């Protein structure tokens, strides 16, 4: 047997498939649509992970992978998040957090990444039971083994890009729809 409610759940009540693709949507419709990429700052192409401003858009299917190959993703598991179909100028589909004067930001990279650079996310079910809504934690380095005390949120640059970045308040609250 298996511990009850011990795995990530999608919008339809079915357990999240380890390695499967999902649209990451905000629980609150008015907040926007799914996940996309955009070219910001001095990037030569789309390397910034962002949230679509279109509430109707489900955005890109996002692959969610745990460290080990189990069927489902146990609650509290460190995970990697990547685009099933990444922008062509990215060298890998996996998201990664990079420092910037505007605070840590979720980006893609034009080179291959070491796994301590991608296994840095962790979902955390939002306390207002059910509905299966999750906050997204970013996990930095304690020294050796990991501390997840930072939440991913949105930052609208003045070009209207709703960038995913580690923020102080208003963390994301996502529902995962099977893609």
């Amino acid at each position: 047997g298996s511990h009850m409610d011990d795995d990530l759940v999608d919008a339809e009540g079915n357990l999240v498939e380890n390695g499967g693709t999902y649209y990451l949507l905000p629980h609150i419709w008015a907040h926007g649509g799914g996940i996309e990429t955009a070219k910001t700052g001095n990037e030569p192409c789309p390397l910034t992970v962002v949230r679509s401003p279109n509430e109707v858009s489900k955005g890109e299917p996002i692959r969610i992978s745990s460290q080990f190959r189990s069927l489902f993703i146990p609650r509290g598991s460190l995970v990697a998040l990547g685009f099933a179909n990444p922008p062509s100028c990215a060298a890998s589909p996996w998201w990664t957090v990079v420092d910037s004067p505007q605070g840590p930001a979720v980006k893609l990279s034009q080179q291959k990444l070491p796994e301590k650079d991608i296994l840095v996310f962790k979902f955390e079910k939002v306390s207002h039971s059910n509905i299966h809504v999750y906050k997204l934690l970013y996990c930095q380095h304690d020294e050796e083994d990991v501390k997840c005390d930072q939440y991913i949120g949105i930052h609208r640059d003045r070009n209207g890009n709703r960038r995913l970045v580690v923020t102080e308040e208003n963390p994301l609250e996502l529902v995962l729809l099977k893609a």
